[PDB]
């Protein structure tokens, strides 16, 4: 016997998106078209905060007690991966972009640089093709190649596991900040265009066009950020790192779906 009491919109008011407009992304990278990806990030824009949060996964990463993030990739694809990761989060994860490094090198030099902080010096001797990778300590304007080349490093000279993870989620976030940050729907719509037809991407024309007010509406706030990102933590197990089942309910308060 519950009461039916509706009110209707404000329809002429002022724009501020609600919770409809909340949406998650799987974002993935591969050397090219021919290989799985090795790194694996969502990018979930919770409207009310204003904010974009990323979550990295090592490609080794177990989170359902079977095989890694990779593994699951390589079988079933981003789709297969996104839902496993759908019910661990509590996000609605459907849509994904398999980059290249061909497509990211290209979408951080139509984009713009990113200005970041080195915290030492690193000189990375590659053992696999006989060079060296020289990034210099300090603030630096990173171009579009130098930007990849960093995010990509196969050791940073750090014991930590999550190092790799800690420093795509920094960097990423320094990208969306720097460049973002009051951008027009027009030009967004020239990033939109590149990912749609480029890229490896399940992300249609009607996807784009039901967010991007939301988007642009966010990215037109006095923020100095809208970003925000959370690490999934575990431990060492064999070649396997086995996600704590601790860290989902971390990650569930950095979202809100839990």
């Amino acid at each position: 016997k519950d009461a039916t009491v509706n009110v209707s919109q404000n329809q002429t008011a002022i724009f501020t998106p609600d919770s409809t407009y909340d949406f998650s992304v799987l974002m993935t990278l591969s050397a090219d078209n021919d290989k799985t990806p090795d790194k694996y990030m969502t990018i979930t824009y919770i409207a009310k905060n204003n904010t974009f949060v990323l979550m990295p996964y090592l490609p080794n990463a177990v989170i359902d007690g079977g095989n890694t993030i990779k593994q699951i990739c390589e079988q079933s694809g981003e789709a297969e991966v996104a839902k496993l990761l759908s019910s661990k989060t509590g996000l609605s994860i459907n849509k994904y972009i398999r980059f290249t490094k061909s497509t990211l090198t290209e979408l951080f030099d139509m984009v713009g640089n990113t200005t970041l902080t080195v915290p030492s010096e690193i000189k990375y001797e590659n053992k696999k093709d006989n060079t060296v990778t020289i990034i210099k300590k300090g603030t630096q304007i990173f171009t579009a190649e130098q930007m990849y080349a960093y995010l990509t490093l196969p050791d940073y000279g750090v014991k930590d596991e999550l190092y790799p993870c800690k420093l795509n989620a920094t960097v990423i976030s320094s990208f969306i900040d720097q460049n973002f940050i009051g951008t027009s729907s027009k030009t967004l719509d020239e990033y939109i265009n590149f990912i749609i037809n480029f890229t490896n991407t399940n992300i249609e024309q009607s996807d784009y066009d039901a967010k991007v007010k939301a988007i642009v509406y966010t990215l037109s706030q006095n923020k100095s950020s809208v970003t925000d990102f959370y690490i999934p933590y575990g431990d060492k197990s064999g070649d396997d790192y086995i996600i704590d089942d601790n860290s989902w309910n971390s990650a569930k308060k950095a979202l809100g779906t839990g």
